[PDB]
């Protein structure tokens, strides 16, 4: 229908509010990420890691040194890279949670339901925003200061050689939608307010917030993408694809968390690296 009625102005105002929260909560947006991947930005080119020799030069640019070099160099590299991917994941939760609080009505929910929505929703947000940082060659790492190639990640040890491939194959199909930060801001909020998470108390207040986010998203996509019909429908299938692809990812590293013995990082040691930095 698309009318210029007072309810549409509220859906446009909600999109503006979610976008402003998207900028403050997340440092590296897709707008700046694409500027680095194409060299359009005035900043310096990021350090590129494509082989083992380039990775050794990258570690020398880090203040930390890792004073426990295990003999297995195939494990010294794979395990070290994976824990860098996990320490960054923890800081993303701090940013995701900061953005989740900005969604109208989220704080008014039950506190245990807020945990449940973030519990199962953090992974699906990571999969989405990670696509903004990667292309067909590699992924931007360390707040855009680095760039690790895709084929280098495939050259790691056999268990760690394909934990990023399910994310690259999703990105090439998700970036084809060519969404911008304005579209992603609403789309992230829709994933959080998914009212069918296992263990939700009152589903009624959650889906009521999501239905306004869904209406604000379809209005955003129809206005921002004039040459793309059914883009709202295509994006819903990408959301359901995140469901069955995250369950395969969470079950994948549970084998690593158990068979590597040193993967479940010590809780008190985590907080030391966060507060020092
Ligand atoms: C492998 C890898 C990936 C895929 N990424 C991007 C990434 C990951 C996870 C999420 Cl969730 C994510 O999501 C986006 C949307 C976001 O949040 O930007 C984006 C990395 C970022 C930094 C480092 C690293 O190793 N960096 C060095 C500088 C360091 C960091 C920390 C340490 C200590 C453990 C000692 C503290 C030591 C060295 C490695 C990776
Ligand atoms: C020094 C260091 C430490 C202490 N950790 C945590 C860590 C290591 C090893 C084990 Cl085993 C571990 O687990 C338990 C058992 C433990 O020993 O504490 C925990 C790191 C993780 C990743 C990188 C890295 O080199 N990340 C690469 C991807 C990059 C990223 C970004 C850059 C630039 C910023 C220059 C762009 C350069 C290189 C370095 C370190």
């Amino acid at each position: 229908k698309m009318q210029l009625n007072p309810e549409s102005a509220d859906l446009r105002a909600l999109a503006k509010h979610l976008y402003d929260s998207y900028i403050k909560s997340f440092p590296l947006t897709k707008a700046k990420a694409r500027a680095i991947l194409t060299g359009k930005t005035t900043d310096k080119s990021p350090f590129v890691i494509y082989d083992m020799n380039s990775l050794m030069m990258g570690e020398d640019k880090i203040k930390f040194k890792h004073i426990t070099p295990l003999q297995e160099q195939s494990k010294e590299v794979a395990i070290r890279i994976f824990q860098g991917c996990q320490f960054r994941s923890v800081e993303a939760v701090q940013e995701i949670t900061e953005y989740a609080k900005s969604i109208p009505g989220f704080v008014n929910l039950d506190l245990n339901d807020q945990v449940t929505l973030l519990k199962y929703g953090v992974h699906e947000i990571i999969y989405t925003m990670l696509a903004s940082l990667m292309n067909k060659d590699g992924v931007l790492i360390s707040e855009g200061q680095g760039f690790m190639t895709r084929e280098f990640l495939k050259s790691l040890r056999k268990p760690f050689g394909d934990f990023m491939e399910p994310k690259f194959e999703f990105a090439v199909k998700f970036n084809a939608l060519e969404l911008d930060d304005s579209d992603l801001a609403i789309f992230i909020a829709v994933i959080i307010l998914s009212g069918d998470r296992p263990g939700l108390l009152n589903v009624k207040p959650i889906e009521d917030i999501q239905d306004n986010l869904l209406q604000a998203l379809e209005l955003q996509l129809k206005l921002n993408h004039p040459e793309s019909s059914q883009l709202f429908a295509k994006l819903l299938q990408k959301m359901t694809d995140l469901r069955q692809i995250v369950t395969e990812h969470v079950q994948l590293l549970q084998v690593i968390k158990k068979t590597e013995t040193d993967m479940s990082l010590h809780p008190l040691l985590q907080e030391i690296y966060k507060d020092l930095y």
